[PDB]
């Protein structure tokens, strides 16, 4: 087959594995780029939101993807998505599914362990999709044969007053600015 295409950044250039970028809004007015934040009991794991502050590109990030050797980072392709600086947590930056018995909503969380693709790390795999002239982000895996995910579109849900990233029937826009 043909590889899926890559996503391209703000610049029109291939993202890569091992490079640092900004995820920022294409509809301009609600927020600033992804960030971490700690939004319910615990301090940690953080979570994933959206800087409150338009003029904020939030923090940095790389993508990783599920076929280790593979540099480029391509459209329809499962990857590991992390922050790159640390944080007040002892717990990774890698992005995670998890669902919120209280919510019934599935919000990307922190804490996720790398590498390892399959049923033990389901929750930790991202795709980015085309979406128009831009992009949005995926939760739907495929590195598990005999698994059945609950797929769904990336976008903004409010829960104690941030804007946290959840799966959505009204999808993100994104693009991805080199850091």
């Amino acid at each position: 087959e043909s590889a899926p295409d890559p996503v391209l950044d703000t610049e029109g250039k291939q993202l890569r594995s091992g490079v640092d970028y900004y995820i920022l809004p294409v509809i301009r007015g609600r927020g600033g780029g992804l960030t971490l934040a700690s939004t319910g009991n615990e301090n940690c794991p953080l979570d994933v939101v959206q800087e409150q502050h338009e003029v904020s590109n939030g923090l940095p990030l790389t993508f990783t993807p599920v076929n280790p050797k593979k540099g480029v980072i391509r459209v329809s392709t499962d990857h590991n998505i992390k922050f790159s600086a640390s944080t007040i947590c002892v717990q990774s930056t890698l992005w995670k599914l998890e669902y919120d018995e209280s919510s019934g909503q599935r919000f990307v969380t922190t804490g996720g362990v790398e590498g390892n693709p399959g049923r033990e790390t389901l929750d930790n795999w991202f795709k980015i999709e085309k979406y128009e002239d831009d992009y949005k982000l995926v939760f739907c895996p495929t590195v598990c044969d005999f698994c059945k995910p609950v797929c769904g579109d990336i976008g903004i849900y409010i829960q104690n007053g941030y804007r946290r990233l959840a799966l959505s029937d009204v999808p993100f826009k994104v693009m991805f600015k080199k850091a």
